[PDB]
């Protein structure tokens, strides 16, 4: 499996961080293809703990080439920040990173817009991440936006910037009645990093085609969870962009038929940060237990943290949307100690009918009741275990049912944070 | 391939209509996955000539189910017009067409807005086809739009429509200084058809996955040319939609690993409507010859198509973006009677640089001169030939040269309009 795609299969927070780092060991190119500066790859770099949201984690390895495809909305300020920070620790970023000329630019007015659309709602706020991502994609399809390739013609850029800023400033001062954004400041700020940005521009789609013909190992990294997909998720409690492995081709330029293996990161139980359907949410002591054990008090990304059992109906949808090839199971150890474990196998609709596939977004998720398949828990601690024999038969049967209920094999089991605390049953790259 | 994707490989006007129609003889499901009511499929229904812009041509066959994927922006008005006309001619549309709940709605204000923008730039475009498509994509990415799924809950729809119309009218009148669109009208107009629409809604993703594992033949039809793709085409001379096969997974919900064969319609020479880079354009007797022989007259926003030699550098980009399986060659006969034929195999840059891959969009496309390979033309007529024996050796040599320069086989040769004037060297559904 030369071209591998790695993405969370639920609503984010599955634990894609450790796994990504792991595959970086054999991958020669690491490619971001969707979203923006919201990757959330927390890591310990040169002693201290830091977070990379835009630049891939592969920037840390010697002979790995990190790429930001056109699908990513590019914020120069965010890029500049992470660059500086990494250069500080002695990482030669400028020589290990490449950009697509087609990446859309997120500039000051975009953050302003997001921030105004959040506070304009007020009571009925959405819990927008307000990073300017949405407004950048908006200008792109509207075709008044700017991309990295515009920085090659500095005059034209200045002219294009004025027209877009006139339009957005108008909306800002008059409609949202917020502050205006100074054109010259935005112009000077960008013109300052222009040369740096253009120097990392490469024909990414041809590069990836050449890597394909040579059989180079390429990994595509997805930023957010599947069910948060703008088209196919739990609309409207969804995200500002596509999140499924279906965005790989459009977002990178690689042909659709060349995706070899798609790895779904699957957490042993479910969590959702924020509002939205969650048929399997618990409001009792087990919920509390899981929340506590999972040490997910809002540990990385959020204004909420709802716990609940694994939902195979929803995972089955992720399987289908992403044509998953295999799963990597994370956080199994959170279930260590339970007397009885459960997995939702179907939903009972508000009108009495039972379903094995997620209902339409327009259907009544507010009245779905999950049907659970109850099964034996285990007491032996499975944390840090690195062999099958180290997993109590109850846990093995749990793993076994998941594969039977989804039709996708569990090729890797992450039993802890260290690289050595992993069980690779198949390896995406050799498959 | 069980799952086939058919699309134009150049700048449009490649002539896919006849091929799409031929393929629907075998396909069990026909799927639209991108664009809006701009398909321009000219055909002959129940004895009369018609044009279908939104409903797939597959609606004409009893064994076929036509599906309009989420990737398509749907105008309810356009839909109603096409359905009625079809029903009139005796084609029971309502029982053969399905829709996704996630198709964005194009409403009266999207059209007004699209128009306002044209007015604001220049009056010299009889905006009639595809109006509103762009603004609809905008609202969707901004998460403030309406989807078919929203028509289930009437109360909610009304408040949602009220909020977005409030926003757009502010633009219309204050910014564009144009007229506002009436709420009550749109709300009512949209209510008259609401149940007609939601009754055709289905779980498209599940359906396609079911067809996939059952092994039914599914054909996806793309509606524009590859090089006009919003991310990958000749920016800024591109459409607002993605036009490459990578849009299939996202616009229909089919898993990415499930695209089997990608058929690219290739015209034997090139045409381009409007403005933008066209390195192989002709300004001579030959140019006018290809236009007159090819009947390349006005039908694209009031204009004659610009003509030129087949450009294999530009075609190799398409092969790569779409991961093409094979070509369907059209209009070879337009070259009948020329004394020599040329194929462009490389580009000479203004800086004397000679490249065989298309340069970035941010490159000096005006200083590009094409490097041609000339070869003997042929005097024999190749129109309607149905077997390779009826074709002259000089033609077989041209055909052969294209496959050599591109790397992809020419699997179908359409030599005329009748379904019999076709040489199927491979059949996409077997391969």
């Amino acid at each position: 499996g030369n071209n591998v795609v790695v993405l969370g299969t639920q609503w984010g927070d599955e634990g894609k961080g450790k796994i990504v780092d792991l595959l970086t060991e054999r991958a020669k190119y690491v490619v971001r293809y969707q979203g923006g500066h919201n990757a959330g790859h927390t890591l310990v770099i040169n002693g201290e703990k830091t977070v990379l949201h835009l630049i891939p984690s592969g920037i840390l390895r010697e002979n790995v080439t990190s790429i930001i495809g056109n699908g990513v909305v590019l914020s120069p300020a965010a890029l500049m920040k992470e660059m500086k920070e990494l250069e500080d620790r002695g990482i030669p970023v400028r020589e290990r990173l490449l950009l697509s000329e087609a990446c859309p630019l997120i500039l000051d007015y975009h953050v302003a817009l997001d921030n105004a659309r959040e506070k304009a709602r007020g009571a009925k706020a959405i819990g927008t991440t307000g990073r300017g991502i949405g407004p950048a994609y908006e200008d792109k399809v509207a075709r008044r936006g700017l991309r990295v390739g515009d920085l090659f013609d500095k005059e034209t850029f200045a002219e294009k910037l004025k027209e877009v800023m006139e339009y957005h400033n108008f909306q800002l001062v008059n409609y949202y009645k917020a502050e205006a954004v100074d054109y010259q400041k935005v112009l000077d700020d960008t013109m300052a990093v222009a040369d740096i940005l253009t120097s990392m521009v490469v024909d990414v789609s041809d590069l990836l085609d050449q890597a394909r013909q040579r059989g180079d190992f390429v990994m595509f990294e997805g930023a957010q969870g599947t069910l948060l997909d703008i088209d196919h998720g739990t609309y409207p409690y969804v995200t500002s962009s596509n999140t499924t492995a279906g965005g790989v081709a459009t977002g990178s330029g690689l042909g659709p038929r060349y995706v070899d293996y798609v790895l779904g990161i699957l957490k042993a139980y479910s969590t959702r940060v924020g509002a939205g359907p969650f048929p399997t949410e618990l409001f009792d002591e087990t919920g509390e237990f899981l929340c506590k054990q999972g040490n997910e008090f809002g540990a990385t990304t959020g204004r909420r943290r709802r716990t609940g059992w694994l939902d195979t109906v929803a995972v089955r949808r992720a399987v289908q949307l992403n044509s998953l090839s295999g799963f990597c199971l994370t956080k199994l150890d959170v279930l260590d100690g339970l007397k009885e474990v459960k997995l939702c196998v179907a939903y009972r609709m508000p009108d009495g009918r039972e379903v094995t596939t997620t209902p339409l977004a327009a259907d009544d998720w507010k009245g779905v009741e999950p049907i659970y398949e109850t099964m034996p828990g285990w007491s032996e601690s499975t944390f840090g275990v690195k062999d099958r024999s180290g997993l109590p038969q109850a846990a093995l049967n749990y793993i076994k049912r998941i594969e039977e209920l989804t039709g996708v094999p569990i090729d890797i089991i992450s039993t802890g944070p260290d690289r050595t605390e992993t069980m690779i049953l198949r390896d995406p790259f050799d498959a």
